[PDB]
């Protein structure tokens, strides 16, 4: 629902694409209540990028799992629109809160449903090998840790985990 959760940057925009032609790319996949090209304000030239917003988060959904979208002949670039302020592309989150008892198929069969997961690593202590109570796990896309991030909570193994993108 926020307008701003329904909203994707599209960077790497043919500089012949217009907003009718973004418009008509972007609504294969949903209804779309905004869509411009930012262009210079002078020369009124395409700056390469511009922002398509949609009537639902799972529209937006469908067009991020529609990509690579070529647009006008270029594979653009969709990127959700910054709820936590730029943009921190990263295929790597930071789950804390897990304790000492959740394991690797928790995370992997919460985090799954996300995007698909490459490396999952729960941290142990490097003296006793104890879980330390947070992991970090890596999808194949930053879509997936887009769509994380964004939610209020995260419940995986009865605790409500604290997720942040990983630097």
């Amino acid at each position: 629902e926020p307008e701003q959760l329904r909203k994707l940057f599209i960077g790497g925009l043919s500089f012949e694409t217009t907003d009718e032609s973004l418009r008509s790319h972007f609504e294969q996949w949903g209804t779309l209540t905004d869509c411009v090209v930012m262009r210079d304000p002078n020369t009124k030239r395409s700056r390469g990028f511009g922002f398509v917003t949609y009537a639902t988060v799972e529209e937006v959904d469908a067009a991020m799992n529609a990509r690579p979208h070529k647009v006008d002949g270029r594979v653009v670039e969709p990127k959700r629109a910054v709820s936590r302020e730029a943009h921190l592309t990263v295929k790597k989150i930071f789950v804390g809160g897990i304790k000492e008892d959740t394991e690797e198929h928790h995370l992997r069969d919460y985090f799954e449903q996300y995007g698909k997961i490459e490396v999952i690593e729960i941290m142990t202590d490097r003296g006793s090998g104890k879980k330390r109570g947070f992991a970090f796990v890596t999808f194949d896309d930053h879509d997936s840790v887009d769509k994380i991030v964004i939610q209020k909570y995260h419940t995986v193994n009865g605790h409500n985990c604290e997720v942040r993108k990983a630097l």
